């Protein structure tokens, strides 16, 4: 529903698949997509692995997406998230905490195929939504003439 | 005329900021340009927030004594290339290592660490390392000689 | 500010002038300089015209610079770039195409006094920076330090 | 006569044409052809302009020709050739200098459809022969 959304690495990959190509088209009509540089880096890693020109692929990425650098404000947030998770006896991935920190920072709804690993970070102001539910919401909006 | 460029990983940075390393830190700041990845900064402030310190306060001191290098598009490309090429060879490196290494190659910083063997697969990419113990002995030596 | 840079032949000429002696010295400690063998040959032409000792000078360039041969991989990129330019009605100079292709292949920022000359090649991934701006940035690091 | 030969860019194009298939056949059996990477890049350029896959095309050239990178030794000789030619009130093409410099180095008879523009470079050890005369002496 909100104007600002983001995706984590796997949801980004799904959103790029030929079968999402229509959902993507509507997504970019309707939402501002604020990707973490971590998500971009993880994505560019697998592209480069497939021997793609990642300098060119990044140019295409920044044409349709906002790419959010990892700065000092996000690092503060991520440290505080991680330390709290660690106090509660949990072992968060670095990629997750940094992706959540960036989403909290840009005030973006995080679209993910694995919502639950971000659940311990809800308490910090992260909104999340399952990819399959997000896909259903986008089609509904077209039906509702939004 | 320019002071050599160096960096630290987060384990080494934590030790550089210990009570016992105050003078070494002070000499290090006077004699070198220290280019810290924002990711090393984040991992360091994680330790500090776990100890319930004032991370905003301490980050402002860090901001002042360190060149803090954000993770931007250019370092991400470099890190993506590094990591893809390591994978093309059977290896699955840690995110912290790759982004740390990639930032040190991009800033041309000697990476100072207690775990130099962990960083060996990235030598080919132009990473230079030096063990913390050896770096500390060398800083001590420069002070001895000048004084 | 990136770690890998290069110069065209006219920029290299200036970099080795008397005025630029300290800048040159700072560049070599702060950066990796990846020079196309084409740039090197055009530089050596000027030097040979001034009745200098070009074999001796070359032996010094070899130790301070990464001199990049015109190999198969570069020849293919140069060819793709030039054909694409010709398809748009442009006739680029051989030295520009080969310089630009080598810099794309090496991922080096091309420092030059004639950035407009090279602008048709940015779409292929070429990064440039004016020599004046580069010099001033080097001088700034020195001023701040001293 | 010599086992070592090379072509410049136009000559290579004409050697690759339909009419020259037999001459090319006898050329590849009789001679070692030492092609400058510069000749190759120029050839690949006109193929890419016709939207050919030059990776595929480079692989064919790789198998039939000795492709000669532009290295430090060639660069010195080209610099010397060029500076000298300039002091004598000329401005040679860069492609021509690099092509001549590579032929001197590989001690290759340069086969060209334009021998005259290479004439200033004879004094540096370059051997040239017209393609027309070459074709005659092949058949």
């Amino acid at each position: 529903l909100p104007p600002d959304i983001t995706f984590d690495s796997l949801a980004l990959i799904k959103m790029h698949s030929q079968s999402m190509k229509k959902i993507l088209e509507i997504t970019l009509a309707k939402f501002t997509v604020n990707l973490s540089i971590v998500t971009v880096y993880r994505y560019l890693t697998v592209r480069a692995y497939l021997k793609k020109n990642i300098e060119l692929e990044l140019d295409v990425l920044k044409d349709i997406y906002n790419i959010v650098p990892l700065n000092e404000e996000i690092a503060i947030k991520a440290a505080q998230i991680e330390a709290d998770l660690m106090r509660k006896g949990m072992m968060p991935d670095i990629e997750d905490v940094l992706t959540a920190a960036t989403a909290i920072y840009t005030k973006s709804l995080l679209i993910t195929d694995d919502s639950k690993r971000y659940e311990p970070m809800r308490r910090f102001g992260l909104d999340t939504m399952p990819l399959d539910k997000f896909v259903k919401e986008v089609e509904l909006m077209v039906e509702k003439e939004l």
